[PDB]
């Protein structure tokens, strides 16, 4: 991707819980059967394909952007506001 | 307060969007990344950081033996 615009934004760690990123963000909607316990396990979900570097899943009022993966698993991820 | 930028994103640009206008260089095309380890000098590993004018420069992902991924915020010191 070309060099974002700098607008607030959260790093984070793929293996925090849903629950918790959810709590955070102030969502009260999202999947709570608990097949996918961690953020980053959600986003994996979303995407359907393998996950790389710059996928984003589009999600309430946010954009949730992989910044790496490692172990393939979603290591580190960026929130912030989207913008569609 | 804190901006994410690819290590591959030529130096020059990320210069002038922080407005910093007296950095260094070569004679070798650089990159933000390169820059960074040129001024670490040590090899490159997630959460080592670079000072440089109003700013600190922090790894936070190393991939294929280049710095992969920065967060720009202004230093402290
Ligand atoms: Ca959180
Ligand atoms: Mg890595």
């Amino acid at each position: 991707n070309a060099m974002r615009r700098n607008e607030d934004s959260w790093l984070i760690d793929g293996a925090t819980p849903l629950e918790d990123v959810m709590r955070a963000l102030n969502i009260h909607t999202f999947p709570r059967d608990e097949n996918y316990e961690t953020i980053g396990g959600f986003m994996m979900y979303m995407l359907r394909k393998i996950p790389k570097k710059t996928d984003f899943v589009l999600y309430d009022k946010y954009k949730f952007e992989i910044i790496d993966t490692e172990n393939f698993r979603i290591d580190q991820l960026m929130v912030s506001f989207r913008k569609d």
